């Protein structure tokens, strides 16, 4: 009784829950399929993830949109005010690798605004710590968390000018909540992108008074008709003014 103000979660409550719960479900396929065909196992963690998230959301906000990434896309979110951004398996290719615990779970809420007001992010294998925005906390030389896989070529022109360390680390959401951890002082990506890549990891970076944008310095837009979004800057908001900089100079 008495809800929240203005099967009874707020938003950021419901995002963590289902966070937690896809977690949970991709370590029981984990520990059931195994690491002998990563890629049946890859499969069924994305499918299984996704099933579950959309049979919630329909369940818990029948009236909201969803976007996911393991979902055909049939555009009606472009004239919702509440769409649901959702990865339900982010890090694939490392979940699927035995040992590697830098995969995650996605959920954000984008709210039309006159934007990504809630969510949260799991990391299942480290010990299923679930980051969300109602509770998540607020220059020698820097260490940079960058793709494992396809690491952003302009990182190579910035280098010139500014001490770094490439911290290779599979998965948007491990390398975002690295920057949160400290583990590294910023999360640098560039050469395509997706939303859901990037929306939870976005919506806590700002809830804890942390830097998030694109390269260039302009904001992450969601819900965009085309929902491929191709670089971004996650970092300590003293590191912001920096690496923009770094990245503006690289250019001219
Ligand atoms: N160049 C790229 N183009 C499209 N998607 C990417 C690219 N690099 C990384 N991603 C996606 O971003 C997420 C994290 O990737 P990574 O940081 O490489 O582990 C995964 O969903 C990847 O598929
Ligand atoms: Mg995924
Ligand atoms: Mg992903």
């Amino acid at each position: 009784h008495h809800h929240h103000h203005s099967d009874d979660l707020t938003d950021a409550e419901l995002a963590a829950d289902l966070a937690a719960d896809a977690g949970k479900l991709l370590l029981q396929v984990r520990a059931e399929i195994g690491f002998d065909q990563p890629w049946t196992l890859g499969e069924a963690g994305d499918r299984q993830a996704n099933s579950l998230l959309l049979r919630r959301l329909q369940a818990e906000r029948p009236g909201d949109a969803v976007l996911s990434e393991e979902a055909h896309d049939d555009l009606a979110r472009l004239k919702s005010d509440r769409v649901w951004i959702i990865d339900p398996l982010d890090g694939t290719r490392e979940f699927s690798t035995p040992g590697r615990d830098d995969w995650a779970v996605h959920i954000a809420l984008w709210r039309r605004s006159s934007e990504i007001t809630d969510a949260a992010v799991a990391l299942p294998a480290r010990g299923n710590v679930v980051y969300r925005t109602d509770t998540v906390t607020s220059p020698g030389t820097l260490r940079i968390a960058v793709s494992a896989t396809r690491p952003p070529a302009v990182l190579h022109r910035i280098r010139q000018t500014l001490a770094i360390q490439p911290v290779s680390i599979g998965s948007a959401g491990a390398k975002a909540m690295a920057v949160i951890d400290g583990y590294v002082d910023a999360y640098l990506h560039a050469g395509g992108q997706w939303e859901w890549d990037s929306a939870a990891p976005a919506g806590v970076m700002l809830a804890a008074g942390m830097h998030a944008s694109r390269l260039d310095g302009s904001p992450l837009r969601y819900n965009q008709l085309d929902p491929y979004l191709p670089d971004l800057l996650m970092c300590r908001a003293e590191v912001a003014p920096i690496l923009l900089g770094a990245i503006a100079d690289a250019w001219r």
